[PDB]
């Protein structure tokens, strides 16, 4: 088990976690190390494969090519995996397109082959008892399953043969409904991975923890205080959306719709869709909502939107927010520092008061804006900018984080 904390049945959400003992903020619950995980394929060369660790001069496999590891040892150690797709690489070159998922969903088979037994990933739940939703699944993504598993017996039979059809829609279904993505400080993609003890904890808008990762082990740290037998509970979504937008996200991917405080008095949904006539503003609601979905130079998309929007809604509007920083990106991808930094000047204040008082998302954008602050030659400002990251991230990452050296390291250098 975990120390502090126990598996139990909550009503109407299956399994769930809860406490034993008191958490404080800050406090870390416990940490899991990753039970199978791949580094995303645009983040090679950048990452270790095997410890994710994020430096130059990483050493390159020399059958392959598209592996980079620290050094000899952390390549020893991520054969086993990478081996699934060294000579398959090699074999089909530009023809190797297996998605993420199944890049993944490769790796748990290989695991369960060489240690059946339960991991230390797997302390209270286990990968074979994960929730697969199968009667829930509709056509859709019944076809994205039987896709995913045509891709695995293409790309992966070398050492892993074609296993059964059945057991694999099981297993797709259960990677889809519990695996996680790794995101670095800015929240820029990183890869994939399983942590079933992670997997776990239920959902709430209003949680009590945060998930963060050192490298491929994820930690579970407080961001309100815990009472005895309270359920641990962190979130599985953007916070930023009003009710109807997070419950539209839970059911399509989660197949459940949240009762937490935030969505039974939906509060802070009036500040969120903020106006400066009922029928114009609902209409303007489902453009913006479509709008969004589209993207879900490509600047005029977000710049038509934003001026069409700017009739009824107030600047503060999480629908503008939300244009205003997908052109940030935009702006950072074209190198228009100065653009992106406009585009986070605005974002920053209303943003994080969108979302709650310790948040990744808050603290990836002061970190964006500090560091184009810092590239522009705005020193006094880059700092400020990186400070307030560190007080959100001393508490969700852990005062000893590594991220926070780094940035540390970017106030003293500048
Ligand atoms: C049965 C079924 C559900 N789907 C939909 C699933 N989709 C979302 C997940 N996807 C992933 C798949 C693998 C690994 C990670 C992800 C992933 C993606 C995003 C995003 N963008 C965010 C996260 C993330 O880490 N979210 C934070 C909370 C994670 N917790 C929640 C509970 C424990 C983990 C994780 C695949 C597509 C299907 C689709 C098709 C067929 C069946 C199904
Ligand atoms: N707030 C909530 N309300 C209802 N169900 C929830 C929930 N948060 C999570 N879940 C359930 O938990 C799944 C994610 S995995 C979390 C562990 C899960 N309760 C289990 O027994 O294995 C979701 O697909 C959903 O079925
Ligand atoms: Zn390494
Ligand atoms: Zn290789
Ligand atoms: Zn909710
Ligand atoms: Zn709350």
């Amino acid at each position: 088990g975990l120390g502090g904390l126990e598996r139990f049945c909550s009503p109407g959400k299956g399994r769930g976690l809860r406490a034993l003992q008191p958490f404080q903020v800050g406090d870390l619950l416990f940490s899991c190390p990753a039970y199978a995980y791949v580094l995303t394929v645009n983040e090679r060369g950048n990452h270790c494969e095997y410890c994710f660790t994020r430096k130059e001069g990483l050493s390159k496999c020399g059958r392959c090519k598209q592996a980079f590891y620290c050094n000899v040892e952390c390549q020893k150690e991520d054969w086993p995996m990478h081996k699934l797709e060294c000579s398959p690489m090699v074999v089909f070159g530009e023809n190797w397109n297996p998605s993420e998922t199944v890049r993944l969903t490769a790796r748990i088979l290989a695991k369960q082959k060489i240690h059946p037994e339960r991991t230390p990933s797997e302390k209270l739940l286990a990968v074979k008892e994960f929730e697969s939703h199968l009667d829930k699944l509709d056509n859709e993504k019944k076809d994205l399953i039987q896709s995913d598993i045509a891709a695995l017996h293409h790309f992966y039979s070398k050492h892993l043969g074609f296993p059964d059809n059945d057991s694999l829609v099981v297993l797709f279904a259960q990677v889809n409904c519990n695996g996680f993505t790794i995101e670095d400080e800015e929240l820029s993609h990183l890869g994939s991975a399983i942590f079933p003890d992670v997997a776990l904890m239920n959902h709430s808008c209003c949680p009590n923890v945060i998930v963060t990762y050192k490298g491929t082990l994820a930690e579970v740290r407080a961001v309100q205080e815990i009472k005895p037998g309270e359920e641990v509970f962190t979130s599985y979504i953007d916070l930023l959306y009003p009710t109807e937008d997070r419950n539209d996200r839970l059911r399509d991917s989660y197949f459940f719709t949240c009762e937490c405080q935030e969505c039974t008095t939906k509060d802070k949904d009036k500040a969120k869709v903020e106006i400066r006539k009922a029928e114009a503003i609902r209409d303007m609601v489902r453009y913006a909502r479509n709008v969004i979905e589209e993207f879900r130079e490509l600047l005029e998309i977000c710049e038509l939107s934003q001026e069409k929007m700017s009739s009824v809604f107030e600047d503060s509007n999480v629908y503008m927010l939300h244009m205003m920083y997908q052109a940030m990106g935009v702006c950072l991808y074209m190198q228009d520092w100065e653009g992106a930094l406009q585009y986070g000047q605005k974002i920053i204040k209303p943003y994080s008061k969108h979302y709650p008082l310790y948040s990744l998302n808050v603290a990836s954008m002061w970190l964006k804006l500090g560091r184009l602050y810092m590239g522009l030659e705005h020193k006094a400002a880059g700092e400020k900018a990186l400070k307030k990251a560190i007080a959100i991230m001393e508490v969700a990452h852990g005062k000893d984080h590594p991220y926070i050296s780094e940035i540390k390291q970017e106030i003293e250098s500048h």
